[PDB]
């Protein structure tokens, strides 16, 4: 029934404002719409969001508009929405069901309202983290066959989408835009360089300096994460399950252990695997006082919390998403988000400018699948390298960066075209 | 007349929470309490405070207070108080006089609230930028004979310090607390390493990542604000009037250019000179669109604001301490802060762990003047390397750093004494 | 007819000397002698070797006896190799042809002593570059259908490969070893790193602090070289024709613009492309005083080192490989190895830590394809993931890394086998 | 008596070549070649030098020459001399007695070559480390009243300095040239930045990355050398006597403990303390095999290498400098130029720029002792900070920075002149 649903429309006004600024941040998103506004590719297109509503989100969700399609949206966690973002985009007339910090039910009902359009059900899916494209296949498969296909964003949601589709069970072709190298390498690496830092100090305002800083897993966010750390002056400690990451971190001047370990030594701790079981009982009772404890992987099951409210003898929330627990032994746990996604939970998520790479990657999948469905049958695909170029393309402008032309000889001396792709498919940049 | 002024007296028991933390975080003045608590040495002492209301500087009085003195106090900036730490030293009957964005006739007003104790007048100074020692010399000269000391935090209001003693109107004696090893060279370098970037993420949620950033001055607090901004993967040029600065910079492979010529090329400008007259009408005409200007040295007078005011076709406000000026170019500039202090105007100012040692320090100072005024005439004096050296000690266990201890044959070698100080008087560190 | 051809067989006590502490350093290749000395599964292997002759090949020539092979060698560059250890092969009684400073018919000559045995033709090589590659497959023909495989080093050579297989001219199955990604990331990316600064110093004793060092190329080896001309204090520029790479670049900090504009600002020129026609003639008439020029790509073409012998006014040679030129415009121009490659030409190349992941892949591949020639028709290969993932593992016990075990649990919510590969096929790491 | 003694006069040519490079490099001694080589300031003056006999230092005797001096000249240690730079001094008919690898017999003989010229002794001494000055005070103290003045380099020969007035045993004015800015804080930092690792490559070829780095002393030259180490990847643990250099370490993100600790855990141990009694027995008797020690303070006191001498089972000879002892436990050490200066004992010293630096100071130091004696009591000085400022400004153009220029306005407001100094006394830089 209803238009939207958000914490305040009354904030649109300072939304507007901050989605204005952002625009200026995204040209990607921005070349978008100055390629295909008149033209429209997405007219036709019934796209449901589910994808952590902030600024960035909103620039998204209007470029999918003005490029002709209808959209409503939901955020992919409870935290991650910015009400100032979402009452704009409300404002703006789409419908949004978003607000930070949602029950558990709140948020599947949020979900559920992006499902059906004036002219009928959905017909896209754009995800962040595979709850949409779950929740289709399980709780609606009548749908299915009237989607024509799922972008996603995030690592842990790509590899459900690969779990699903050697297990027979994914009805819809799906582009993996998260292994984009223009993601991966960039909103993943960098983006997260920027945003746990801002994420803690919102939180704990922590000297970082002379810390020791564990950080679980060394892939592409554990290693933007470790980076960040280091830059500040934290002595920073990397556990790994694979041998060649672990490599990688011991040959960039980081010592690799075990959690088992480093649990005794560390005064912050950052979860990074996507995977479950990560800092557990054993560890938490091991711990420096005043340990902080956050993950930034997509689900909040990489951090034991259930084992905190069970057995501290004190639980006392600081303020939103900062809780401070006592132990058994007298010691202090300072746990953060609740253990979902510190960068989104406990500040303003990644900045536009790398956002604006992961989004462009989103837009271009949408335009493949929306019109050019007889190239994605049902599996999960990645872009074309050649569009993959074109979004970094889009942003060297910005940045006033001055990109080499090769010369016809020099083409023809690496046996390549002169306006690429420039790299094979195997190159890992 | 008040016992206090603050925003909302509500806020102290989250004040509380954030003091309980900080405590935690702040060994130095922790040790100081357990040391003097019994024997009282600031007995008599009634130290009017002008320094940043922040939860930092509430571990500050009350270390102060828990050592015999009485504390009058208020910020000795508009915009950075925090209002949680004001209310609970108010809360605890401390008079205190700051809030959040203050007016100048305000913030004069706060000033004058801690003249005045129920014994009579202030005998002790402890000032952040001189503010109250030049109120006191210039207004309430007749206070002067009857105050025994003043302690002094930063840069500029010591270099006041200095310019008031060489043109004989200093007429009490003062302690360079900036000048302190741990303080210029740990809370200069390091605390703006951190609080710097939280300003401008907290205001802007700009990604530093591929921009040019801009930072005037390359003194301790430009080497810490170059450092942080590099870390995050800006490009940072120097401007500098220092050869030996110049060429330091330069060393570390920052390009060293003008503002003349700089202000073409940096999405982000910092100054940090606390000189006048630093980015001018003539620097903003010619800045790229949207570019970030902020302030980080202790008065606001390094940004031609009035320029903006007067000349910009329109002022936008973004939200409180974030305006975007239109100007008659069509571009745009995102000033923070007012030209004000943009670490503690739009963020928390440094953590406490740094504000540990400057503290410290302070008191050492407090103690040193009220304890032994015949140690100190009137002039500017620096503490004992040995007391440096004692600072930076107390907060080597929080970090678990194992000093090596000196032999009797290497301190006979060397010719120093096992326990210190370890470097003569002229070492840079 | 003679058993080998080296520059002096008296150094042969200082190469074992040397050898001796190499092997100490390259585990990988240690292990492979602890697991197939005894089963010998190189017997009857025939190997050709064309791979720079140092210290670091020699532990590899003598890991590919030890498992069996009969092995004979020559270097793949005129500068690179290493006498002392040229000599150490040779008095063990191995056959080498190899020398620093070889003519280029020395070379060739060199090459072609490698191509038969007491039993007969070669039937394996292991070449860097293409240059065995190529001259059996044009000049030799006729022994082609005698040889098992090839495994191949570098990225020249592996292009190279590529364009073989697509114009239907390569005629024997080849792994591509480069493209292991325990040697991409690490030998090309860390290797670099600590060998181009080695051999600027070694060449030139110049000062790296204050420096604008101008890459061109952000590949693996540019990414290292970038990263260690930075660590020294250089303003690092770079140039690409790939927008990923420069955005990379660019988000890391560094300045990217064209060679056209960088050579006007440039101390120090490093070519990393692997391209034709990088630094010419109109760049040299507009470099600095005393400007360094050097490349680090397999071959000598992307500098114009004809230009300033045909231009050059003046031509001094300083010492082996280092030449200084005087130009019409009265500016000098140092130029390193004649143009070939810095690391190897002015110095040791890698270092035998880094270089121990290269060598293993190689020992890897030699036993892959003449044990399991099966497994390998005519085309270009990778090495499985699994074994990539083997040579990282056997070098994480020398730098005491502690690698986390997933537990049963934690595998089969990766879903993932608990023993790896824990990446998938398109992982960039 | 000989006119000069050298390895080689033949090295002479390349020597040229070495310095003619060496001299674009040095803008600062060039300045003070076309300021002074009309005015001649060192008429008469009889300097006797004992300093490192390397390129940097014959472009230092030459402009000595330049302005009038007569010079003999002697190394400081007995590894450090380069060959051809001596050749190319004493062919220009320049006393000097120097070669690589003297005996201590030699070494005292060298310096005693330089105290008399046709005219009768030496009037000014110019020392680093201060065997000079020990020797004339100790064995010719009857020369000592016809010596004007002392110029001397380094650290551990100023802490002598100020050691022999405080013990009245010093006669000769001296000036603190290490203590210079533009010395202390660049040749001591950026110097050993370079040419530390320069050193351990040269003489192992080991890679740093991925290795423990163990650096005792964390002042100038540790600071340099741990950044040196962290760059390549390292993993640093520094040890100090110092709280604030310890504090200093550890907010950079550097481990610190101790020897007795970190001698288990190091694969490269640097001392830089300055002090007796850093590795001993039982530090050697714990280390992982083929740990690589070695020592960049001034002498050789740091490393027990007596007991590596007296306990080894066996001590293998490599290359000149560098040495494998084997131990009763099985383990071996590779200790490098017998625990004498590693960068100039197994590379080439700092490079020229930052040379350029100390010896420009060297040089005003010379000019302001012989031609002002009147200013210098018996007694340790410092250059004045103008002089200071001046020779940093004189490097500033070959890298192409544009300093600012203090507006009238500006400098009426900072209360100094347009022109300099820029700092007080006290600032640390
Ligand atoms: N904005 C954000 O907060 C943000 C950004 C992007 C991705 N993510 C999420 O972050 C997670 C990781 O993303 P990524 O791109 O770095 O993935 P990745 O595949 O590169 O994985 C990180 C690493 O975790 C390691 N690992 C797995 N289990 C481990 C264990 N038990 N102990 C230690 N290490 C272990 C793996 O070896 C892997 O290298 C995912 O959940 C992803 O969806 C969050
Ligand atoms: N938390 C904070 O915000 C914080 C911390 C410490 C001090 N400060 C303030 O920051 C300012 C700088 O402090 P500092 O301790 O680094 O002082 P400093 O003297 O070490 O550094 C200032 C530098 O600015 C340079 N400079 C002066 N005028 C210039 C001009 N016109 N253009 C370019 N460069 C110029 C000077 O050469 C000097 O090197 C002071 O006002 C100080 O009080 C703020
Ligand atoms: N020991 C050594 O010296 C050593 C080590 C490994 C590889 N190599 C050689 O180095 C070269 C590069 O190796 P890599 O692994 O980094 O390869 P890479 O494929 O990663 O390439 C480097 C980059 O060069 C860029 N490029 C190409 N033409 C260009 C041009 N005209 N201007 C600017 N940029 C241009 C490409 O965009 C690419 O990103 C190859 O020749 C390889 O064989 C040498
Ligand atoms: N080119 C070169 O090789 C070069 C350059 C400059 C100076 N030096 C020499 O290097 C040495 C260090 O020089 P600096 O200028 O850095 O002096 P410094 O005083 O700045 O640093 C020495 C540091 O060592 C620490 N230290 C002393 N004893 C120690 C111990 N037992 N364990 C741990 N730390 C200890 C001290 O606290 C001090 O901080 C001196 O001998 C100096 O002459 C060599
Ligand atoms: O500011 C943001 N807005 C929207 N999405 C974001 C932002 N920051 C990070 N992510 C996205 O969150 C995913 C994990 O769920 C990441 O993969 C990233 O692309
Ligand atoms: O969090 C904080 N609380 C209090 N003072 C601070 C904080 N951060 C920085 N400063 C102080 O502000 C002065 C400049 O006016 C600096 O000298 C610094 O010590
Ligand atoms: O010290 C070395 N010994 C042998 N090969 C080396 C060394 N350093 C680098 N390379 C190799 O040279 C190739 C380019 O021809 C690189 O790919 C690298 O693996
Ligand atoms: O290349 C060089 N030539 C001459 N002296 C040097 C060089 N590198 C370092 N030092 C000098 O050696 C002293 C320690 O004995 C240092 O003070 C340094 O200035
Ligand atoms: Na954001
Ligand atoms: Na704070
Ligand atoms: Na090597
Ligand atoms: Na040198």
């Amino acid at each position: 029934k209803l238009p939207y649903k958000v914490a305040d429309i009354g904030l649109a006004a300072w939304g507007r404002k901050a989605l204005d600024i952002a625009e200026n941040e995204m040209p990607g998103l921005m070349r978008m719409r100055e390629m295909y506004s008149a033209s429209k590719p997405l007219k036709g297109a019934r796209i449901a969001g589910c994808l952590h509503m902030t600024v960035e989100t909103a620039v998204l969700i209007e470029t999918l508009v003005a490029l002709g399609a209808e959209v409503r949206w939901s955020s992919c966690n409870i935290f991650s929405t910015q009400d100032h973002a979402a009452a704009a985009i409300a404002k703006a007339g789409i419908p949004v069901f978003a607000w930070k910090g949602e029950t558990d039910e709140e948020y599947l009902w949020c979900i559920e309202q992006t499902l059906h359009f004036k002219d009928g059900p959905l017909n896209m899916i754009l995800d962040d983290g595979g709850d949409l494209t779950n929740l289709i296949h399980t709780k609606y498969p009548q749908l299915l066959s009237g989607i024509r296909g799922i972008s996603e964003e995030t690592t842990t949601g790509v590899h459900n989408l690969y779990k699903m589709m050697s297990n027979g069970i994914l009805k819809v072709p799906a582009i993996n835009v998260n292994d984009s190298v223009t993601k991966s390498k960039f909103d993943n690496l960098y983006g997260c360089r920027e945003s746990l830092i801002d994420g803690i100090k919102r939180a704990t305002d922590v000297m970082i300096a002379g810390k020791v800083a564990v950080v679980a897993g060394y892939g592409d966010v554990g290693k933007g994460c470790a980076q960040a750390l280091r830059g500040f002056g934290a002595r920073v400690i990397i556990t790994e399950i694979d041998p060649i990451n672990a490599l990688q971190a011991a040959m960039e001047g980081y010592e690799v252990t075990t959690m088992d370990e480093a649990c005794k030594e560390g005064n912050i701790f950052v979860t990074t695997t996507g995977c479950v079981d990560i800092i557990l009982g054993r560890h938490f009772e091991q711990m420096k006082d005043d340990a902080i404890v956050c993950n930034i992987g997509h689900f909040d099951v990489e951090i034991d919390v259930k084992w905190l409210n069970e057995n501290a003898v004190e639980k006392v929330n600081i303020k939103p998403q900062v809780d401070r627990y006592w132990l058994k032994n007298g010691r202090r746990i300072i746990l953060l988000a609740e253990g979902r996604l510190v960068n989104l939970g406990c500040a303003m998520g990644h900045p536009s400018f790398v956002m604006s790479n992961s989004f462009t990657n989103q837009v271009m999948a949408q335009i493949e699948l929306w019109t050019h469905p007889d190239k994605y049958p049902v599996g999960v695909h990645f872009l074309p390298k050649k569009l993959d170029e074109a979004v970094a393309e889009a942003h060297l402008g910005k940045l006033n960066v001055k990109l080499t032309k090769l010369t016809e000889k020099q083409a023809q001396y690496l046996g390549m075209p002169i306006n690429g792709p420039f790299k094979p498919d195997h190159y890992r940049y």
